[PDB]
DNA sequence: CCGACAGCGCATCAGC
DNA sequence: GCTGATGCGCG
DNA sequence: GTCGG
């Protein structure tokens, strides 16, 4: 992190476009800059220096030069000094409260925690349990955790059907010493891009982590996709641990590697592949990889046995998933 | 300039 | 009931 | 806000 502090800053303001000014190329400039900002292997002396980054444009050199000369912005300054403003960023941070929720909830003089929970009838079903669990979901899952919850889960498919495969992605494929929450890809030979065999292939899994006490609540659920919460078990005396989010995303088995691709990120990284895929004249999501037509139109899929094959067909270089944390 | 900026599942709502 | 738009979330 | 053409 040699330059911390000036990555802070860019974050600091793509937060407030996206939260406050729900201006999302802006946030999107700013998480892009921040990021080939926090690669870059030497210590920042100017803008101009930055200014040689793609994503790193005029504006956001001048604010680098303003941020190295007096350690601060003071656009920031000002933002941080908005009861408005600041009150939206807040808001936003419980899960289930977006930009729009939050500038009205503002409006009807809802601004803080206290607020919050004084008035959980206002608040729907994935609001109310991100509120619950607000000061858990801040904490980080310490990568020994996340080892530990790997094996609950992957213990507990077994036990359902030997024939599910289920797959730790996000961060925690990436390597990470530490990771934001859980994300889980789950197949099962029963569902492919032909056919779906067997109904329920998700409901059953997730039932299953609820009869064991390890998945505690949903914020929402679908036949391919189920978001919740989870909590690993403690011994005897031992406080308990955090309740942490955890995603499962049922992929069509035939699809398996797009569907890890997409799913281990990062997301910044998913943007950046997915753009040079446009780029170069194909279209990436979690299913498939497909030309575009000359009309700008999908073809069909193309043939895919490795992550490796995606790669090759826009031209990148292979990366491991340690590398994709961007 | 000025168009493009990745892609998609689930929840909720409006309108029919 | 459905369809389409929008909010929010995930990477 | 940044970039490519
Ligand atoms: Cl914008
Ligand atoms: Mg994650
Ligand atoms: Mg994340
Ligand atoms: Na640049
Ligand atoms: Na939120
Ligand atoms: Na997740």
């Amino acid at each position: 992190t040699l330059n911390g502090g000036i990555t802070d800053m860019l974050t600091e303001l793509a937060n407030f476009e996206k939260n406050v000014s729900q201006a999302i190329h802006k946030y999107n400039a700013y998480r892009k800059a921040a990021s080939v900002i926090a690669k870059y292997p030497h210590k920042i002396k100017s803008g101009a220096e930055a200014k040689k980054l793609p994503g790193v444009g005029t504006k956001i050199a001048e604010k680098i030069d303003e941020f190295l000369a007096t350690g601060k912005l003071r656009k920031l300054e000002k933002i941080r000094q908005d009861d408005t403003s600041s009150s939206i960023n807040f808001l936003t941070r419980v899960s289930g409260i977006g930009p729009s929720a939050a500038r009205k909830f503002v409006d009807e003089g809802i601004k803080t925690l206290e607020d919050l929970r004084k008035n959980e009838d206002k608040l729907n079903h994935h609001q109310r349990i991100g509120l619950k669990y607000f000061g858990d979901f801040e904490k980080r899952i310490p990568r020994e955790e996340m080892l530990q919850m790997q094996d609950i889960v992957l213990n507990e498919v077994k036990k359902v059907d030997s024939e599910y495969i289920a797959t730790v992605c996000g961060s925690f494929r990436r390597g990470a010493e530490s990771s934001g929450d859980m994300d889980v890809l789950l197949t099962h030979p029963s569902f492919t891009s032909e056919s779906t065999k067997q109904p329920k292939l998700l409901h059953q899994v997730v039932e299953q982590l609820q009869k064991v006490h390890f998945i505690t609540d949903t914020l929402s659920k679908g036949e391919t996709k189920f978001m919740g919460v989870c909590q690993l078990p403690s011994k005897n005396d031992e406080k308990e641990y955090p309740h942490r989010r955890i995603d499962i995303r049922l992929i069509p088995k035939d699809q398996y590697y797009c569907g890890v691709l997409y799913f281990t990120g990062s997301d910044i990284f998913n943007k950046n592949m997915r753009a040079h895929a446009l780029e170069k004249g194909f279209t990436i999501n979690e299913y498939t990889i497909r030309p575009l037509g000359v009309t700008g139109v999908a073809g069909e899929p193309l043939p895919v046995d490795s992550e490796k094959d995606i790669f090759d067909y826009i031209q990148w270089k292979y990366r491991e998933p340690k590398d994709r944390s961007e």
